């Protein structure tokens, strides 16, 4: 009458899922903020138009042209899609997202190489003026674990 | 879609079982050696008789009266159980029994407290003269951990 080979299986296949937990949270997280970026860079069209028909960057997202309020650029998994002075800021919201990158957020950036602009993604960024960004990290920022190699993005970026 | 959270519920039963299994191990392992003890205490009735009747311990199965090959003595655990000298022993068998009891044995002797015996139970022992046995481990003795606490007598144990 075997209680002990269940209790084998059981055993063998839990510590199989603890092992396997970290990853798939690790990679549940990178398809998180992998929306984030979506919402993002479907922005910087009208980012990249505003500055090139004026020499100005939109100071928010009603000069760039996109939905007056950042909260209607929301995803699953993304509060609100931000303009301010040319960076577009992405944050999580704080549900059905992992706790180490809830309420978190990136920035994308551009700069200009004459003629047009040029774009990066990373952390979070402030304009200083029309050609420099400044680190605008709070601690509210998305850890670097979590963002891609193509986002990683310092704010000295040329 | 989750994954995750069926993971987490894996994942703790899994530790759970693999924290109980040795406990559980430990348990049916003197569950087994206790039908050893039991096929043996079986046969102290005969012996008894034997050496009240004469004054000399019985030197086998057949002369304590119980059956010949001590094979016949089996149980689900135990292989045979044998009377050697007024000392009967009992082997674990090496299927269907945990593997640090598989093949090992246990002993019960008695001494004569003039008029009647007295019994004892523990590891093997080899009977010496009329009244004294000698620990007889050779290294495939019923650890102390699987034995009942009634059944830790040592060899010189009065
Ligand atoms: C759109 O981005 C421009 C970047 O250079 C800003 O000037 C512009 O603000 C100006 O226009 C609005 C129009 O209502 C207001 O008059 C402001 O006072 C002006 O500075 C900005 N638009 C908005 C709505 O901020
Ligand atoms: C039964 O136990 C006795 C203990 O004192 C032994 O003597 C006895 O052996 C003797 O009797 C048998 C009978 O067949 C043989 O004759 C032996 O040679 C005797 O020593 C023992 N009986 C057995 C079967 O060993
Ligand atoms: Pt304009
Ligand atoms: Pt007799």
């Amino acid at each position: 009458f075997t209680l002990i080979e269940l209790m084998i299986v059981i055993a063998i296949v839990g510590i199989l899922a603890a092992v396997a937990l970290p990853a798939y949270q690790d990679y549940t997280a990178r398809a998180q903020v992998s929306e984030a970026i979506l919402l993002a860079e479907g922005q910087k069209s009208a980012v990249t138009e505003y500055y090139l028909n004026h020499g100005k960057w939109p100071e928010n997202n009603t000069s760039a042209g996109v939905a007056s309020p950042p909260s209607d650029i929301k995803g699953k998994y993304v509060k609100e899609v931000e303009v301010k002075n040319g960076v577009v800021t992405a944050t999580m919201l704080s549900s059905g997202v992992n706790n180490e990158i809830k309420g978190k957020k990136l920035s994308l950036w551009a700069r200009r190489e004459n003629g047009s602009v040029k774009w990066f993604c990373g952390q979070p960024v402030t304009r200083t003026d029309d050609d420099t960004v400044a680190d605008a990290k709070d601690g509210k920022e998305i850890d670097t674990k979590h963002l891609p190699s193509t986002c990683r993005d310092n704010f000295d970026a040329k």
